[PDB]
């Protein structure tokens, strides 16, 4: 039977800026002196003939250690305790995602809680949706370390859109009967576009006339998401406003249009797809024309035989003018034909033909009219 001192209790585990008591005793017929070391500042104090106790306030730092002594016999007794903080995971904080990502692709999640401790008892958890990606324990790390992370790479999949990707980190203090404590992070959602190499089919006519309606189609496929998918068609300047429908993972853009004089000659067809961040284009070299129809004129439409009547094609400066079958004498300009009225010059049609030649294509068109011969006595 040696003297004693006791502290009480040996190890305690405080939440960071709690308070605790500490109870100091000894067996030693009587103390000389007593008290309790600590740098740790106190509030409450209580004691007795054999003990000592002090209400430590306060504690910030993960490790202290008090020790209660006592003085009998001229002899130093001694007791020394341990304290220890812990910190609950209050921020459980996961990376933002990639705005978009590739299907197919890999992305770096990762996991941030400051501060939580002892690291040695987080266990700290990936997930998506309900499901486990990673879960990561700490055993094995110093006693004093607070704070932990996570970090994993997951497989982009098209199963991924608008899924939902958290961190959770678990501090276990079971063995010291503190139960479990657990907080997570807010949901992150992730977008998984997929976007083939190749560029979108454009169709189109090469030859386009001023005024003229033709129909134009942009198209592409292996397209996910299709619907986020933004399609832009325009010919030259002038911006078309297709119809952009989808059908499975291919989208289909149809629209009309009419050259107004912007151009004539050498322009583009241009149609542009923005999904993700990624952009493809495609572009088609097309030829406007302005083709004036042909003037097909009579001196006059009524005559009496006998008189003098002269009829004319007329044209743009352009085409080749054909006057009856006779070609523009000479080329370029009106073509001019003269005749006499005769009874057999009624109900008469002339015939003028505008051919003109674009990018090597003929184009003609053709007019008519028809003359009238009074009828009279003779
Ligand atoms: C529709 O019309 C447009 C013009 O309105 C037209 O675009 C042209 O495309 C050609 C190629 O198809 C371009 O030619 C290039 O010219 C540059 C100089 O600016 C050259 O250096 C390029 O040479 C490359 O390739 C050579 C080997 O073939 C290499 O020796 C060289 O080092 C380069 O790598 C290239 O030939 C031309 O510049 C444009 N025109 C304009 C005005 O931008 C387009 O081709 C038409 N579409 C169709 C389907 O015909
Ligand atoms: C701390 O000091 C000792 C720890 O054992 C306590 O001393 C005894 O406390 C019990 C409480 O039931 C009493 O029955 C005994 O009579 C006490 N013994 C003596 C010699 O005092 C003491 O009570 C504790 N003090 C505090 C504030 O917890
Ligand atoms: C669980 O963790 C979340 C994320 O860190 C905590 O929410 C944050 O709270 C602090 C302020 O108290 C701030 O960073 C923000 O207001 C929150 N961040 C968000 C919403 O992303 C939350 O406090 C924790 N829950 C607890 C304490 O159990
Ligand atoms: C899709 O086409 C449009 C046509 O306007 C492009 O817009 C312009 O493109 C020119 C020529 O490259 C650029 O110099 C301008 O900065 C653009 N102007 C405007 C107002 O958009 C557009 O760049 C194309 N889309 C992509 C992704 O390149
Ligand atoms: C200790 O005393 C301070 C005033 O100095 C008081 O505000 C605080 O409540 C006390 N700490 C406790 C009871 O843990
Ligand atoms: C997934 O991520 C790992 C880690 O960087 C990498 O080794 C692997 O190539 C990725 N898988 C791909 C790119 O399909
Ligand atoms: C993702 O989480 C949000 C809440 O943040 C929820 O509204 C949504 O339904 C979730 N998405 C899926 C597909 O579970
Ligand atoms: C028609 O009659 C007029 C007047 O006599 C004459 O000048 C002309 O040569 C005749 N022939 C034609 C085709 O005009
Ligand atoms: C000439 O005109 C007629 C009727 O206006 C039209 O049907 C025909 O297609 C034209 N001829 C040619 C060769 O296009």
């Amino acid at each position: 039977e040696p003297f004693w001192a006791d502290l009480q209790p040996r190890v305690a585990f405080v939440e960071r800026g709690g308070s605790l008591w500490l109870n100091c005793s000894t067996n030693c017929p009587r103390p000389e002196r007593g008290g309790l070391e600590t740098s740790l500042r106190r509030n409450g104090t209580q004691r007795g003939l054999r003990w000592l106790a002090r209400q430590l306030v306060d504690i910030r730092e993960p490790e202290t250690q008090p020790v209660c002594f006592f003085r009998c016999a001229r002899r130093t007794l001694q007791a020394r305790g341990l304290i220890r903080t812990f910190q609950r995971p209050d921020r459980v904080e996961l990376m933002p995602l990639p705005p978009w990502q590739p299907v197919g692709e890999n992305f770096t999640l990762s996991c941030r809680v400051p501060g939580a401790g002892p690291r040695a008892s987080l266990t700290l958890t990936l997930l998506r949706g309900a499901q486990e990606l990673i879960r990561r324990s700490f055993a094995g790390e110093p006693p004093r370390a607070r704070g932990a992370v996570l970090t994993a790479t997951v497989l982009a999949r098209r199963e991924d859109h608008g899924a939902n990707f958290s961190c959770r980190a678990e501090l276990d203090l079971r063995p010291h009967g503190l139960g479990l404590f657990e907080n997570s992070s807010a949901p992150r959602e992730l977008r998984t576009f997929s976007l083939s190499p190749d560029a979108p089919r454009l169709a189109a006519p090469r030859l386009l006339e001023v005024g003229s309606e033709r129909p134009v189609s942009c198209t592409l496929d292996g397209l996910f998401p299709a619907s986020e998918a933004r399609v832009y068609l325009a010919l030259g300047d002038q911006n078309l406003s297709p119809d952009v429908t989808l059908e499975g993972d291919a989208f289909v853009a149809t629209a009309t249009a009419t050259a107004s004089a912007e151009q004539e000659g050498a322009r583009q067809l241009v149609c542009n797809v923005t999904l993700g961040g990624e952009n493809r284009e495609t572009r088609e070299n097309v030829t406007i024309y302005s083709f004036p129809a042909p003037l097909l004129t009579l001196s006059e439409p009524s005559v009496s035989e006998g008189q003098m009547v002269t009829v004319t094609c007329a044209a743009g400066a352009q085409a080749l003018v054909t006057l009856e079958g006779v070609p523009a004498a000479v080329p370029g300009q009106p073509a001019q034909l003269q005749l006499n009225a005769t009874e057999n010059d009624d109900r008469r049609s002339f015939f003028c033909d505008a051919t003109l030649d674009v990018d090597g294509e003929t184009l003609i068109k053709n007019r008519s009219a028809e003359l009238r011969v009074l009828y009279a006595p003779r």
